């Protein structure tokens, strides 16, 4: 076949659909090669996936998903502020270990602000001065308040709550695994961490849940990674701060054409407001692009111009370029100062993701191969996108496997049992590509149903 | 408009669309509405909805669905006999009140036997000679199993259990809600019932599942009622034996054509073998068939022949009837003596729904209008159906009360403030029709998304 | 529901589509009903199924096929006369018991002859002055010609031959079943009748043909009972004598509109030329037609005009009647005077069938639903029909079975144990009928595939 330097010297506008990988030696089962993959520079994750910030993609809830899966969620504009933030609050709380601030109460509330903090917040269990120095009266929970009924608002945590010398507690300093470890040979719950002066708590579900999410993409504090897209504008510095405020780990520049002196002016001041702040470039496709947001600083770029399923940027505008071989061309000078690429844009199948993982992108970002899910929202001013729709595609718990499933297969007959050592092979030349003439792709081709 | 009567005596056929209700006085709000209906003549339900016994939509997960949502689910032949009372089973041990039969173990087993025992029967919740008569030595459950790993195969439940004296328990011969009371305020999940000698329990999923679906059916024993279909050959006397060791409340005799000697012989067993068991007549269409069957002593009649929306019966037979007038007809006989019939086929909507309810069906019973939801099963020999399909139409949780606020707004604005109230007025004449002709159906009609 | 008197006094065009009849009573198997009926005044059949005479119907073929099957088969115009006469020749010597006139051969011919009497004829067995008088010398078969190569065209049968005295041979006199059991009680398969002199055959092919095929409609020498079509102009009188000589048994005047003078001039010929030929008369669809066609003495008649769906006879012309009307109305008036009528165009499925036999029908012949099978013919002039084309429909040995299970089976569930019984109740007000609108014929239907 043709390595990747000789197949994309033909100068020609090579997407995706136009070449193939020739296969390789199987040496290993499909379930033994590694997914690992940096999503920026210093944030690495265990599923290339990403889902692309917009408004009928991802919002809470299907950030929450995709970081349980190993990927991430960017949270979108089309929203207020207040909102965003409130939707990164979610994602963060989520699942936490440490609940450092829990919803406190004091003894003189009422089972109905009990009912009341369940149905605002969502959670019936709540400790009961009401603030982080109070010394432990008692817990609520369920078991504590489903019985009762019509008293509710009328009863005073006094007849329900569990008098401390009944409760088991733990003191302040000790690991969080040491917590756990008391929590689950205690045969309860929760385990209120307390002051030396009797004055955080660690819950039983997220144990559960880190059983059930092996993969999850957790900080080190175990709260699910999260980020959001903040725009170029002066406006955009307030809702970074009240963004940043939230702890977001990561921001993507949202912008049609990244190049441009407004992103370079945001970036410089990002990466001097809040220099721990990881931050994605705006969309380039071409090296010369790439070149000033990597001297800018940025951590991780963005690539992709034209080439979404909803987007009619080149019939609008004349400007853009061929998705593969602007992938490859970037990507291929964005390593030399590793920068993960995002390919943006352009999969419609899993044999798109693999061939833009094995072209250079370190991660992929999807649009509509993941809307219509259960997960996602909902049920002159010259425009560039359509506002298309997709059929029902099910539940993302029952989706992002399929595609791992798939990269896996393909890497394993493909012959790579990393998807580093996947693109050590593509740079070196182990690896094989051919061109496909339109014919060989309606050969390629055909009730379909792949789970 | 015109009266019931008046309506059909035109001798046409008339199907559901062949006719409207002219609306009343509302007097009521949209949930003041009373939906109770009978689906036998010993059994009430809140839901008049019943999920059809084919192939590709009522199994043990589709029947507790529609059991949880006020109605019922009858399991099909396309299985063997084992196959359907192991569904029965699973279906009668969703949600079961008193677990008079737990797993029970001896403490010789082991963590790892535990472990399996959570994979094949579900729970990890199991009391510890290992029989219903052994002197309690403890109970496990996740919480004192789902730490261990790389031992859970080699470690006895010694090491993990919870010895009996720690242990809340209660006396043999408190009823339920006492039993229940106890298990509430104890703050604690299972409360085994034991004898004063010290050798059933109660769980508080059950308590939970009770809050979280108010109209659930179920039996006198806090079990959901269910319901399996048998045949009228040979061998469907040893699978009704093997079901009905399973407890089904009450049986559809499978048949295109009810009334002949066959079905007749299989009531005169049934109603003499298990005078206890409920039975419902084969598809009926016509006054004169259903006679025989009643006589018979069936409780219930099925009706509707060749109107199914998978069913080319007429096409290959030239036999039937037409939908709405069968069901009128049909159902102004039965009601003489007190048995339900139920809707079968022609149902596209909810307007189909209100329609058949307001003709004297006492149920309805739907097919493909069902399928295609997350619940339902899968992802000569001259016919009679076609192996067609459907568009994904999401979870019944979500897709029942559609139907049933649907139904509740149509009672509203035809001015009957119950299901019984409806059929009063229609058999009395306050209730008005009116038909239609093709200009007015395409008149009546137009991307739309109820929910 | 409706007797059929009070359904068709609405004075509307109610073809088959246009009602349903309501089932009845089961007392017996789908294996039980009896399908007798006559396909003319002095033929009886056991399939009351037709082969319409069309130039891509019936031929020889489909003739052998569906005498097979019980029915009959009416051969076409579109051909020389000669060929209209080989074609019912090769139907009558099929299967033919007494083999009468065999493919004599004299000892002086060649086993080159003998393969060429094989292709031509395609016999390979023959018996050996070469006529109807030559005691017998031997007989030539497969077993004595097939390992003859390259030899064939040069040696006589006096090297090949069977010599008589080896021959086992029966006497002049015998009756066919005694001749039968010598046959099958002498272990081999041709057993020439000679006289008490030593100068007819039978083969033991008709007796494993007798085996494979319960039902086929013989005559009284075990030939298939075939029909044919002959014109009602001046040229037809020689097509007849050429076609009678062959020995058809029934005749179908074939006209588009059957009430005329020529017709009757036809029949006054036939029925005084040749007295013991069956007629059937032309299309007719009221009973003031049948009457002229009746007084002319013929024994059957054909009903349908501008119903073919082949057929635009209705837009081009202006004249017909419904189908269904035309059937019940003709055929009310026609049983007064034993005259089977016979339902031709409209069929388009069992159901279409059924309808017609319950409709008066003692018969029905098929076109375009028979057409594109196996057995089929192929792989200013106004118009009346449309060159049209139909999918493939497989062998009629597979289909036929089918039509008949289905009528079966519909017999069985409308209550009817003998397609005799059913009419009787129909003619009697025992059957029942209810009128169909184009809302209910749409709730009446739906990858389909009967066997
Ligand atoms: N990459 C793709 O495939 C693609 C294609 C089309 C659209 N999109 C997305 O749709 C949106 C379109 O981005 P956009 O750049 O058009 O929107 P924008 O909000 O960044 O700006 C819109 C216009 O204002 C200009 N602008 C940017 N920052 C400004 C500032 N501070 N002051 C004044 N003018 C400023 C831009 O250059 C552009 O002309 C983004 O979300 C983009 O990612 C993406
Ligand atoms: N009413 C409708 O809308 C409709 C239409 C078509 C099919 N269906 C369903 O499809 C299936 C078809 O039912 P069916 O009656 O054809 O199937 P079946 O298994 O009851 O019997 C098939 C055939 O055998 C006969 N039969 C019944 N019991 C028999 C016995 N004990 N011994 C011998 N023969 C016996 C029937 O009369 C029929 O000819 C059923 O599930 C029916 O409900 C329903
Ligand atoms: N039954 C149906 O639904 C239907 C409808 C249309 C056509 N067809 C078939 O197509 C063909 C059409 O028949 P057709 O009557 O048009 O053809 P035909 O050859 O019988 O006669 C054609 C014309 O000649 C006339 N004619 C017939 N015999 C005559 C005679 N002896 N002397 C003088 N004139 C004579 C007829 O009246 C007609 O005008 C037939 O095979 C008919 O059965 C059937
Ligand atoms: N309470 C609590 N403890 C956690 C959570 N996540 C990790 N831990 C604890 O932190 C330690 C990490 O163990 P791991 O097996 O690496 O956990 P993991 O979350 O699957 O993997 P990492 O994210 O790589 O740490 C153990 O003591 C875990 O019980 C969490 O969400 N809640
Ligand atoms: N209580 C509490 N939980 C929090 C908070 N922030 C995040 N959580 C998370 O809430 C998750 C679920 O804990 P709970 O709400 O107690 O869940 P539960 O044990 O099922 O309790 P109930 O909701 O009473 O049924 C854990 O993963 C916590 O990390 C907080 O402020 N308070
Ligand atoms: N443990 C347990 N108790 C139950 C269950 N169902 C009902 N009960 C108890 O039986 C009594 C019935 O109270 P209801 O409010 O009528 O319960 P429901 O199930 O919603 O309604 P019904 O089905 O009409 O009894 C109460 O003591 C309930 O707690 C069940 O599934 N499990
Ligand atoms: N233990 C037990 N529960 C049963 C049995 N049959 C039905 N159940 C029902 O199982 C349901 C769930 O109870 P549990 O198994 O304790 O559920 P849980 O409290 O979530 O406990 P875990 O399954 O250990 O997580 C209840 O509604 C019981 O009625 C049985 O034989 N044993
Ligand atoms: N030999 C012969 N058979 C005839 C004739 N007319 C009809 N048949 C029929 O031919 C059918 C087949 O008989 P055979 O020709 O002997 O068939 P076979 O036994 O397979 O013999 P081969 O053709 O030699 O293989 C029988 O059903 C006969 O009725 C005729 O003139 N001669
Ligand atoms: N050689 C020969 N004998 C036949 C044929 N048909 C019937 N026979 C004989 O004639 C007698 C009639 O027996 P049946 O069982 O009535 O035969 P069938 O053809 O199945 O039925 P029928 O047509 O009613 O006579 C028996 O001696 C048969 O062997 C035939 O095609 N060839
Ligand atoms: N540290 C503690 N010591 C003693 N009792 C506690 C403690 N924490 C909570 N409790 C009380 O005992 C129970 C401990 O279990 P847990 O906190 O998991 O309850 P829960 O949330 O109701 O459980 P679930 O949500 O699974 O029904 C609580 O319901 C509660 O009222
Ligand atoms: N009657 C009892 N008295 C004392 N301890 C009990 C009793 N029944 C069970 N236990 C032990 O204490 C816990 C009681 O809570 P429960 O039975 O609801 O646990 P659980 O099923 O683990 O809860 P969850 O499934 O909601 O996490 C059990 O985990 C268990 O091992
Ligand atoms: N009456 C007879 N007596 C003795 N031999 C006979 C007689 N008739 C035919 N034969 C010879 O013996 C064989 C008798 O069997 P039969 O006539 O069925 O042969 P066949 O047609 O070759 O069989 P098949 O076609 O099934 O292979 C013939 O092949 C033949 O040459
Ligand atoms: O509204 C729009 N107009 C034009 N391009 C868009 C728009 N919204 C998102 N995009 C881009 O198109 C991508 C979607 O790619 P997809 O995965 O093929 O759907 C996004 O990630 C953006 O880069
Ligand atoms: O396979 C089949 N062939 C013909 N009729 C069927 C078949 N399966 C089920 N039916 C009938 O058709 C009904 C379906 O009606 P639906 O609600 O309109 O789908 C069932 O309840 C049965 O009465
Ligand atoms: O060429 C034609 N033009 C008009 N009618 C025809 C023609 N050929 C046959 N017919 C009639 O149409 C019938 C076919 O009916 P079918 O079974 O519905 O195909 C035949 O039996 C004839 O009565």
């Amino acid at each position: 076949g043709l390595t990747a330097q000789q197949l994309f010297a033909s100068a020609d506008g090579l997407t995706y659909n136009d070449f193939l990988i020739l296969p390789g030696f199987i040496d290993f089962i499909a379930d033994e090669v590694d997914l690992t993959s940096a999503l920026t520079r210093k944030i690495t994750l265990k599923t290339p996936l990403i889902s692309s910030p917009m408004d009928t993609v991802t919002e809470a809830d299907m950030a929450i998903a995709m970081a349980l899966m190993g990927g991430i969620g960017f949270i979108h504009h089309n929203c207020t502020p207040e909102f965003q933030a409130n939707e990164v609050r979610k994602v963060k709380k989520f699942e936490q270990g440490f609940i450092t601030d829990p919803v406190v109460l004091s003894p003189s509330h009422t089972v109905g602000d009990v009912l009341e903090a369940k149905m605002r917040h969502g959670f019936s269990g709540i400790p009961i001065t009401g603030t982080m120095g109070s010394k432990l009266v008692g817990i609520v929970t369920s078991r504590d308040i489903d019985f009762l009924a019509e008293k509710d608002h009328t009863t005073l945590l006094s007849e329900v709550m569990t008098p401390r010398i009944e409760l088991v507690v733990a003191p302040a300093g000790v690991t969080l695994k040491e917590a756990n470890e008391i929590l689950q040979r205690s045969k309860k719950g929760k385990l209120p961490i307390v002051n030396d002066c009797d004055e955080a708590i660690i819950a039983r579900t997220d144990l559960k849940k880190n059983r059930d999410y092996p993969l999850a993409s957790k900080d080190s504090q175990k709260q699910l990674l999260c980020g959001a897209a903040v725009g170029t504008r002066e406006d955009d510095k307030y809702r970074l701060d009240l963004l940043t405020q939230a702890g977001v780990d990561v921001i993507v520049l949202d912008s049609s054409q990244g190049n441009s002196v407004y992103q370079i002016a945001m970036v410089h001041y990002i990466k001097q407001k809040y220099p721990h702040l990881q931050v994605i470039g705006g969309n380039v496709v071409t090296a010369a692009q790439a070149k000033n947001l990597i001297d800018a600083g940025v951590d991780g770029l963005r690539v992709g111009m034209g080439c979404g399923s909803i987007c009619i940027t080149q019939e609008v505008m004349a400007c853009g370029r061929p998705q593969g071989t602007a992938v490859y061309k970037v990507a291929e000078y964005a390593r030399r100062f590793g920068v993960p690429i995002i390919a943006d844009g352009g999969i419609q199948t899993v044999g798109h993701v693999v061939k833009a993982l094995a072209l250079g992108a370190s991660t992929v970002m999807m649009g509509s191969l993941l809307a219509a899910t259960t997960e996602a929202p909902g049920e002159v001013k010259i425009a560039q996108g359509v506002s298309g729709s997709i059929q029902d595609k099910g539940s993302i718990q029952k989706f992002v496997p399929y595609l791992i499933a798939g990269i896996q297969h393909g890497c394993q007959d493909i012959g790579a049992r990393s998807l580093d050592v996947l693109r050590s092979m593509m740079y070196s030349g182990e690896l094989k590509f051919e061109k496909r003439t339109m014919s060989a792709q309606i050969e390629g081709g055909v009730t379909f149903l792949p789970f």
